[PDB]
């Protein structure tokens, strides 16, 4: 909705947390609203006295606007409940500055996560690039997260090794907004020149019609698998961004990254079917991989919950 829309208000709910119980601890980097906070929260796990948490703010000058869309963008959250997106667990609305409660993701980003790890194996032959089942896992958490996702009828638009979130567990999950690090503004283009569009993570439909489905969605999936397979190489390394528009809406495709599993890059092509609706869905994806997931995957799962 544009032309009649909903106001510029937010109303204190039940998720609205006391700043008395929350504490500071340190800057985790800078956010898109403004920077970003590792800390702790008291009551907003069940069963626990207190819980480390990420604490997003709202800059000190932004305008009561921004403050509200900030909080308008947390909100969306308050109705999921899934173990493979980054939980909300609390709202501070009142006082300065505006926060936002986050489940603490410890290992940050999957982008910054994958790079770290190849200067690693550099440094120590003992080492060993992550495994076809370590990859399959992660395959599996992000495609959960985002099966989760579209069933409760939302689409990300910018599906990526950046927007997805490492736990302390190494479990992977579906990034939450204004997260993504100042670092990888490079990973989009301004296409056409209007908005700034993730153009190498983009559909061929997308870049060519300006839709975004769960389809479209699918498709950076498997850009993303390529990215866990490379350790966050950049996609289309050898092309400048206007290159990959035409690359893309043409039919062009990624390479097949060196040493890479042949199921995983057979999950990238389906992913990277020309015709929308020849991309299997999130589910079909889990389906044909769930064998491989560790057992524990049955038990926190969207897939095998009563909800799906």
């Amino acid at each position: 909705p544009e032309y009649f829309s909903a106001a510029d208000v937010y109303v204190p709910d039940e998720w609205e947390v006391a700043r008395e119980k929350i504490t500071m601890s340190r800057e985790l980097g800078q956010g898109s609203f403004g920077m970003v906070y590792e800390g702790v929260a008291k009551g907003v796990v069940k069963d626990e006295p207190e819980t480390r948490v990420a604490i997003k703010t709202v800059n000190e000058a932004a305008s009561m606007r921004e403050r509200i869309e900030f909080l308008n963008e947390a909100s969306v959250m308050k109705e999921f409940n899934c173990h493979h997106v980054v939980r909300l667990l609390g709202v501070v609305s009142q006082g300065q500055p505006t926060l936002v409660i986050m489940e603490l993701m410890t290992r940050g980003d999957l982008k910054s996560y994958l790079r770290s790890l190849r200067p690693a194996m550099a440094n120590n032959p003992v080492l060993a690039p992550p495994s076809l089942s370590k990859m399959i896992q992660m395959a599996g958490e992000i495609a959960d997260g985002m099966a989760y996702l579209n069933a409760n009828k939302f689409v990300h638009r910018d599906l990526a090794a950046r927007n997805c979130m490492v736990a302390e567990d190494f479990t992977v999950k579906i990034g939450d907004f204004g997260m993504t690090r100042d670092i990888y503004e490079t990973d989009y283009y301004r296409k056409g020149g209007k908005g700034l569009l993730p153009v190498r993570w983009m559909s061929p439909e997308s870049l060519k019609d300006g839709v975004f489905t769960t389809y479209s969605d699918v498709w950076s999936f498997g850009v993303v698998l390529w990215e866990i397979a490379t350790l966050a190489e950049q996609p289309y390394q050898g092309l400048s961004n206007e290159q990959v528009l035409r690359f893309v809406m043409e039919g062009g495709l990624l390479d097949k990254p060196d040493n890479c599993p042949d199921m995983l890059f057979e999950l990238m092509r389906m992913c990277w079917q020309y015709n929308p609706k020849m991309r299997p869905s999130f589910l079909e994806i889990i389906s044909s991989i769930k064998e491989e997931m560790e057992p524990g995957f049955r038990e926190v799962s969207f897939y095998y919950s009563e909800e799906n």
